[PDB]
C-alpha cells in the first residue's frame, strides 16, 4: 500500500493470528495488498516487533491450499524461483511443466542467479539435478537454458539468421531430434531479435510457420519447452495465460501450477496475461478463477488477478 509500515500492519498480522483459530479473512486484506518487497519488510518487522518467525506462524495456523498460496506470496522472488524449481524437480514426472514454465520464461540473468541458489540452499546444482530427473533429448533443452549461455544483444545477423531458418528446415525434416546443434541453439541461444526474425524467414523459407511445424514434427515434453520458448519469446503473458487456461481447464483443477503462476506472475504482467485470456479464451481470467476455487483461497486470487473483466 501507499506509504507502508511493516511493524504497524505486522501488529495486525499478529492481532488477527492471536487466539485459537486465526482471522484469515484479514490476512488477505493486508498481506495480498503489499508488494513482495514490502511483505519481507513485514517480515523484518514481525521478527523484531513480535519475536517469532512470521513465515512459520503463517505455516503453523493456516490451512492447506491457502498455505501454499500465502506462502508463495510471502516468499521472495528468486527463492520462489529456486524453491519452486526444487519442488517441481523430481517425484513422479518431475512436473516438467514447471521446469518448462520456469526456464523458458525467465531471462538469462534471471535464470543464472537461480542456479547459484539451487546449488547453495541444497548443495548441488540445477543442471545436475536436471540430468537424472530429466532425460535424454528434452533434457538438453533444459540444460541449455539452466546454464544461461544465451545471446542478450537485440541484433539481427541477416545472413546466419537466414541460414538459421534454412537449417530449421534441415533440422526440420529430421524430427528436430537430429543434428543436435539446431533446434537447441537456434531457439536456446540467439537473442529474441535474431530469433523472431528467423521466425520471419521460417514462415517464408517454409510457408509453414515455425509454430505449426514445431507441433507436426516434434512431439512430447521436448516440444513443450522448444515450443514454450516460442511463446515466452513472442508474448510471455500469452504463454502464462495459455498455462492458466491449461491448468483451470479439464476435470478438477491442476492447482500447483496455477498457484506458482498466480503468485509469481502477479507483479509483472497480470493485467497483461488477463487481456490474452479475454481474447484467447473469450471471457476473463477472473471469472475462470471464480468457478474453479473456494472461499478466501479464490478471493485472494481474485486480487492477484486484480479484478473482473
Amino acid at each position: 500500500a501507499s506509504g507502508f509500515n511493516a511493524a504497524e500492519d505486522a501488529q495486525t498480522l499478529r492481532k488477527a493470528m492471536k487466539g485459537l483459530g486465526t482471522d484469515e479473512d484479514a490476512i488477505i486484506n493486508v498481506l495480498a495488498y503489499r508488494s513482495t518487497a514490502q511483505r519481507q519488510e513485514i517480515r523484518t518487522a514481525y521478527k523484531t516487533t513480535i519475536g517469532r518467525d512470521l513465515m512459520d506462524d503463517l505455516k503453523s495456523e493456516l490451512s492447506g491450499n491457502f498455505e501454499q498460496v500465502i506462502l508463495g506470496m510471502m516468499t521472495p522472488t528468486v527463492l520462489y524461483d529456486v524453491q519452486e524449481v526444487r519442488k517441481a524437480m523430481k517425484g513422479a514426472g518431475t512436473d516438467e511443466g514447471c521446469l518448462i514454465e520456469i526456464l523458458a520464461s525467465r531471462t538469462p540473468e534471471e535464470i543464472r542467479r537461480i542456479n547459484q541458489t539451487y546449488q547453495l540452499q541444497y548443495g548441488r546444482s540445477l543442471e545436475d539435478d536436471i540430468r537424472s530427473d530429466t532425460s535424454f533429448m528434452f533434457q538438453r533443452v533444459l540444460v541449455s537454458l539452466s546454464a544461461g549461455g544465451r545471446d542478450e544483444s537485440n541484433y539481427l545477423d541477416d545472413a546466419l539468421m537466414r541460414q538459421d531458418a534454412q537449417d530449421l528446415y534441415e533440422a526440420g525434416e529430421k524430427k528436430w531430434g537430429t543434428d543436435e546443434v539446431k533446434f537447441l541453439t537456434v531457439l536456446c541461444s540467439r537473442n529474441r531479435n535474431h530469433l523472431l526474425h528467423v521466425f520471419d524467414e521460417y514462415k517464408r523459407i517454409a510457408q509453414k510457420d515455425i509454430e505449426q511445424s514445431i507441433k507436426s514434427e516434434t512431439s512430447g515434453s521436448f516440444e513443450d519447452a522448444l515450443l514454450a520458448i516460442v511463446k515466452c519469446m513472442r508474448n510471455k503473458s500469452a504463454y502464462f495465460a495459455e498455462r492458466l487456461y491449461k491448468s483451470m481447464k479439464g476435470l478438477g483443477t491442476d492447482d500447483d501450477t496455477l498457484i506458482r503462476v498466480m503468485v509469481s506472475r502477479a507483479e509483472i504482467d497480470m493485467l497483461d496475461i488477463r487481456a490474452n485470456f479475454k481474447r484467447l479464451y473469450g471471457k476473463s481470467l477472473y471469472s475462470f478463477i471464480k468457478g474453479d476455487t473456494s472461499g478466501d483461497y479464490r478471493k485472494v486470487l481474485l486480487i492477484l488477478c486484480g479484478g473482473d473483466d
